[PDB]
């Protein structure tokens, strides 16, 4: 029921420099993520949904401290606009903000798909409002508030 290290790593320095063990792969039992996958994580603050990410780096510092470096995604509720009125089910809005982490506060790991195969995946099981599944429905900026959707078309 925790998350350990898996694959050989490689030691660098800098990302606040100081030295560390960057690895490329994290395990924890059945469940296997690997850099570049999407996971929903662990949050407790103000944000509205639960947190979803990209991962880009995984290291471990001085002292056994496991850091996961996410890439951040948004839900409709956590932009400067609402939900907009017809905007769907387990959206997400891409985002090129990222920030550091405990590796220890990922829950589960998740994927990020297009609308048409979002669609075409969830057509059967009457189980539809998931956490393992969600569309990329565009592109947020936090620190303009702009966002355009999946086709390039900015909001108001």
């Amino acid at each position: 029921q925790l998350w350990k290290w898996s694959g050989n790593p490689t030691q660098r320095r800098g990302m606040k420099k100081a030295r560390k063990l960057f690895y490329k792969a994290i395990v924890r039992g059945k469940e296997t993520l690997r850099i570049g996958d999407c996971a929903v994580f662990l949050s407790a603050g103000r944000p509205n949904l639960p947190y979803i990410g990209r991962i880009e780096s995984l290291w471990e510092s001085w002292g056994s401290n496991m850091v996961v470096k996410v890439k951040w995604f948004y839900h409709p509720e956590e932009t400067k606009l609402g939900k907009r009125q017809s905007d769907g089910k387990n959206a997400l809005y891409q985002s090129c903000h990222e920030d550091e982490n405990d590796v220890q506060t990922i829950s589960h790991k998740c994927q990020v798909v297009g609308r048409e195969q979002y669609e075409q995946m969830m057509r059967g099981r009457k189980y539809q409002d998931q956490q393992d599944l969600y569309y990329l429905a565009g592109t947020y900026d936090p620190t303009t508030g702009r966002l355009v959707t999946a086709d390039g078309v900015p909001v108001l």
